[PDB]
């Protein structure tokens, strides 16, 4: 899409980037007034205003400024600001439209004659770029494309400045000619590396000083934003002028704008009746324009769409937008909501039909209210159902809601709204069943979408023999071939794909935009690719013509950029051309027909497959070009196609309005190329160059001899009456239909459509990953964080699924501070460290060190938890406690220290110790510990709680004592092992630090000296 | 598994295991059977070579490989992985 670029803009990176040895002069010497601005800052921060004298031109993309009276030349500062008074955000019209004008833009102006004011522009056509020049300057040339020196500059040459300077300038007084020639050299180097695509300078006002540019107007192309962002910079593209846009208009603008979809909503007149909501871009073209054929053309509301698949709220959002905009004032012929479409490809209809009746149910009092009546077409992945609940969604509701689904026609739905009907060398053998393809990317669903129609057309061997991905190694992938599980080759390079494979003759390239260029001039040095298919949106337009002339050297067919490709039924199909399986099969399309189709948009081979169809014995091959201004094959190169095959009968070709193909059809009747009969249809008539418009089109081909219809709804009227009068001589033998091999659908999408039941496994009340945040236990990660719960709280959420008091996680981050690192010398520690030494990695090193956290190392956490939780809820005195374990052996675990004994306390049992004294109610086990620490230290003096028992006991009693805990959720977290999990977590942290320790230290691998082993080995064994 | 056994629904399997097909009347290891694992009479080292490489290995690979399991045992404590272990058997 190349578009307008304000002309301030122009001029701006005109005086940029400019590369030529004339003086540009008045360089950076432009303002910009406004309706929300002061005076006095460009006043003084413009002190160039104070010294020349000034012009001043509207800068809102106005066409033919001079004889509209809209320019003010040759006048001084207050001057200007007098004549700007009543201009400057005031109403006014050109040509047939209206609006403000909110932009001026003042100029250094330059005296000088007319005589020597001239003329050139750059524009970009198909087959190269031409260069217009014309020595009347002004805006009085008038027939400007019969009378000027044209020069088409080929693509991939460059321009010649001898040819300049013998051809384009022969009417050029020749004292300039030397110096303009230059600059127009040194313009298309501004032409051709900044992007553009359209480019005037009329007039260009060059004197003796130098050369000036006064009016420019460029169109260039925003898809080369990629390559052009570090030099266009921070550039806005203005909308065309008209009238002011309403805030809904905005509304919707802004939701496109921050969305991935497509979203259009523009209104014709806010108090019409037939407002339309509409999937698709083509479709909703081929809408507006039975409407306004029909008689509909005063009360026409509004045309917009929504495509791309866009989300619930989205959806919701432009629904509720459009029932909004039709509640504000009523109609006394009543209201028309047609929500139309043709046959989607791989959307669920139920979802965009919830969003719909989430508008509609919450509105249904004031839609009720205005009289409306609401007409609704689909097609495509589950449409049954969707106008089964939109059509109960009405039944409630009393809207009246009328549902159709592919049995009927597209947009007969609108003549039957308003009441006008009643209410019920290059190959031509492109693909065949030998046809072997390699994919570029990694596009499962569609390769999976070409095996099933492989399947479905009774063939042989898959169309995809290999994958193309170059961020991955070698590997297979595995698709399914009807119920048999296949594997297809996924290489890393392209040479190696073609190394493999000979028999491959199509590659399919699912490129991106900008990655689309270099992979199709990469795989156009091949020979034994015999045509491409390039299925991205916006590859810029030098780009694809340099494709272009590069399959025309090499003699191969690309099928065009913005496609979805081409199906021809019984041999092949194009990645994701018809769609599911259920669009395939309800079109018949698994069996050879005999009308061929060319189509522009790909949203319209899903129609042209469902009215030939239902009208005709089938599809023999139907390839849409593309919806690129330089498709790779236009609508000849198919035309010539399936003129020279023998098995079509007929061809259908519907093109759009814009650009002189249609003509060269007619040509191609006229001398007698075309023998087949045609049937042709330019949509999108809607005219509420003059040669482009589609009903010249139409007329040109209805006169010529191809069989036109007279609207959209009689197109497949007289594709069947072509069809029954070519039976009639006996040239087309329809074939007995065959069914087709059934395929088993899928399990994802019998599950999105909910109408299997699989039971689960791994039940997890833990950590909900899906959805838009991370929740915990119950708990968002916002939340978590909000909250200001550290690592405890996070511990309480995750092993005990409960919100603890804010005392108890920092007890859990205490004791995982002290179940840390206790040197080198325990058991796990030297694990981790013979490990780290042997050189391993970290997960290793920790793991084999925390593999040793057992019962003897490690495990007096959960066993002093255990006996003393037994010890004080069996009810025994703490007296006799000691006794009973002095009777059995089994010393208490969680009682003793080695060194630091009493009147010498252990300082980590005693920091936790004053925290549970302090902050902590009610504990009752850690006052029996302390009772059963006061009898032990009686015996010894050594006998002390360990911070093993300490942290075991006073967990128990945080469990228990706590809130959130009754008594047996207490003793199951006791018993199934979370008191490990503090010693392992914790130890952990100290496991780590000996890894990086030894990592960091560089020690070699340890070998353990022979004389601390002493082998006790038998005899002779 | 109502819709799957009468096969009307498809779905794509992961852990594609060209491995030692546990299911039907008897274990076969890479294509052989058990019972001509153990009528053929491999050892070990057949074992092996249908286990790790899917093939039917000659009689002096298979006992190659048995004899290399047989030096590549027990090296005495002394040496690292042998002490890890006895670090952790006394740790319980
Ligand atoms: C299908 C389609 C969207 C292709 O998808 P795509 O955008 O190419 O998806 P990809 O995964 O190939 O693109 C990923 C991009 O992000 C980049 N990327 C991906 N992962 C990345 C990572 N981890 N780090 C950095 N960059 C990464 C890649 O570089 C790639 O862009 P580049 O290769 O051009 O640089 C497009 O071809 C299409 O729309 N086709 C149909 C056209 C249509 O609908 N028209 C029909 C009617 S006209």
């Amino acid at each position: 899409s190349a578009k307008a670029i304000s002309e301030q803009t122009g001029k701006e990176l005109l005086y940029k980037f400019i590369c030529t040895t004339s003086a540009i002069q008045n360089r950076f010497k432009y303002a910009r007034v406004t309706p929300d601005t002061d005076w006095a800052r460009l006043l003084q921060d413009h002190p160039w205003l104070l010294s020349q004298n000034l012009v001043v031109k509207p800068d809102q993309l106005i066409k033919r400024r001079g004889k509209l009276g809209l320019v003010g030349v040759n006048l001084t500062l207050d001057g200007v600001k007098s004549w700007l008074k009543p201009r400057l955000g005031q109403e006014a019209t050109v040509g047939k439209a209206t609006g403000f004008l909110k932009n001026f833009l003042i100029e250094p102006f330059v005296p000088h004659s007319q005589a020597e004011e001239f003329y050139v522009c750059i524009y970009a056509t198909r087959e190269g770029d031409y260069v217009l020049f014309h020595h009347e300057g002004g805006v009085d040339v008038g027939d400007v494309d019969a009378k000027a020196q044209k020069l088409l500059v080929g693509v991939d040459e460059k321009l010649n400045p001898e040819d300049i300077k013998k051809h384009l300038l022969v009417h050029a007084p020749e004292d300039k000619k030397e110096i303009l020639a230059s600059f127009i050299s040194g313009l298309f180097n501004f032409y051709e590396d900044l992007y553009f695509t359209y480019l005037e300078i009329n007039p260009l006002v060059v004197t003796k000083d130098g050369v000036y540019v006064l009016d420019l107007a460029a169109k260039v192309d925003a898809t080369a934003d990629y390559i052009c962002k570090v030099k266009w910079g921070d550039i806005e593209f203005p909308p065309p002028f008209g009238r002011e846009a309403y805030p809904e208009e905005a509304y919707i603008a802004d939701l496109d704008a921050k969305s991935g979809a497509s979203l259009k909503l523009t209104l014709l007149n806010p108090k019409g009746r037939i407002w339309t909501m509409v999937a698709g871009g083509g479709a909703s073209v081929v809408y507006s324009d039975t409407i306004c054929d029909l008689g509909g053309v005063n009360e026409l509301a509004n045309y917009g769409e929504y495509s791309g698949a866009p989300s619930e709220q989205q959806t919701y959002d432009y629904a509720k937008t459009i029932l909004s905009l039709m509640t504000r004032e009523k109609h006394p012929d009543g209201k028309i909501l047609i929500i139309g479409g043709s046959i989607a490809n791989f959307t669920n209809v139920a979802a965009t039909f919830k969003g719909i009746v989430r508008a509609i149910r919450d509105y249904q009092g004031p839609l009720k209210e205005h009289e409306v009546t609401i007409f609704v077409r689909r097609g495509g992945p589950n449409y049954q159902e969707g106008l089964r609940v939109m059509g109960e969604v009405g039944k409630t509701t009393g809207i009246p809601i009328h549902v159709f689904g592919t049995e009927t026609h597209m947009t007969a739905i609108v003549g039957m709204a308003l009441g006008h009907r009643p209410i019920p060398g290059k190959s031509t053998t492109l693909f065949s069943r030998h046809t072997k393809a390699i994919v570029w990317g990694m596009q499962t669903r569609a390769v999976q979408g070409m095996l099933d129609f492989d399947y479905v057309c009774s063939r042989d061997e898959p169309s995809v023999a290999a994958m193309v991905y170059p961020f991955t190694g070698d590997h297979k992938q595995k698709f399914y071939w009807g119920h048999k599980e296949i594997l297809i080759p996924v290489f890393k390079n392209m040479a190696d794909a073609m190394r493999k494979h000979p028999e491959v003759d199509v590659l399919i390239n699912f490129a991106s935009l900008r990655s689309a260029y270099d992979s199709t001039m990469e795989t156009m040095n091949y020979a034994q690719i015999r045509t491409i298919a390039i299925i991205a949106e916006g590859i810029p337009e030098a780009l694809t013509r340099k494709l272009i002339k590069k399959a025309d050297q090499k003699g191969v067919t690309i099928i065009g950029p913005a496609t979805v490709g081409g199906i021809k039924p019984g041999c092949f199909k194009i990645g994701n051309t018809g769609g599911m399986l259920d669009n395939i099969l309800a079109s018949k399309l698994y069996r050879p027909g005999s009308v061929a189709y060319v189509s522009r948009s790909g949203g319209m081979s899903n129609e042209l497959n469902n009215i030939i169809s239902r009208t005709t014995d089938g599809v023999y091959e139907g390839v849409a070009i593309g919806g690129d201004r330089y498709p790779g094959s236009t609508f000849m190169d198919h035309v010539l196609r399936y003129q020279d095959t023998p098995g079509v009968k007929m061809i259908v070709v519907l093109g759009e309005i814009g650009g002189t193909e249609e003509y060269k059809i007619c040509r191609g009747i006229k001398e007698g190329r075309l023998t087949k009969p045609i049937v042709c249809w330019c949509i999108g008539t809607c005219a509420t160059q003059a040669s482009e418009t589609a009903v010249a089109k139409n007329q040109a081909l209805k006169e010529a001899g191809v069989f036109v219809p007279r609207s959209f709804d009689e197109l497949g009227e007289i594709i069947q009456s072509v069809y029954e009068d070519l039976v009639a001589n006996g040239v087309i033998v329809p074939a007995q239909e065959v069914p087709p091999p059934t395929v088993p659908m899928d399990y994802s999408w019998a599950r999105e459509l909910g109408l299997i039941r699989k039971p689960a496994s791994f039940m997890t009340s833990i950590c909900d990953e899906r959805g838009q945040e991370l929740i915990y236990a119950g708990m968002p990660i916002t939340e978590v964080f909000k909250e200001e719960m550290g690592i405890g709280g996070v511990l309480g959420l995750l092993w005990f699924q409960k919100r603890l008091p804010k005392y108890s996680c920092q007890f859990i981050e205490m004791c995982l501070m002290v179940t840390a690192d206790h040197g080198p010398a325990v058991s796990g520690a030297h694990n981790t460290i013979i490990c780290a030494r042997a050189g391993k990695d970290l997960v290793s090193s920790l793991t084999s060190g925390l593999l040793t956290i057992g019962d003897r190392f490690g495990g007096a956490l959960d066993a002093a938890a255990k006996m003393f939780s037994k010890a004080f809820d069996s009810g025994i005195i703490p007296m006799e406690f000691v006794n009973k374990m002095k009777k059995e052996g089994k010393l208490i675990m969680g009682i003793g220290h080695r060194v630091k004994s009493i009147n010498n306390p252990d300082m980590r049992v005693q920091i936790l110790k004053d925290y549970v004294r302090q902050h902590f109610p009610a504990t009752p086990l850690l006052d029996y510990a302390l009772e059963v620490e006061k009898i032990t230290t009686s015996k010894k003096p050594n006998l002390i709680l360990n911070v093993d028992g300490l942290i075991g006991v006073a967990f128990v009693d945080m469990l228990r004592n706590c809130g959130s805990f009754t008594r047996e959720e207490a003793d199951e977290y006791i018993d199934i092992g979370a008191l490990n999990g503090i010693f392992v977590l914790g130890r952990s942290m100290g496991f780590i630090g000996h890894y990086l320790d030894q990592k960091r230290l560089k020690q070699g691998l340890y070998r353990h000296p022979w004389d601390d082993i002493s082998y006790v080995l038998p005899e002779h064994m």
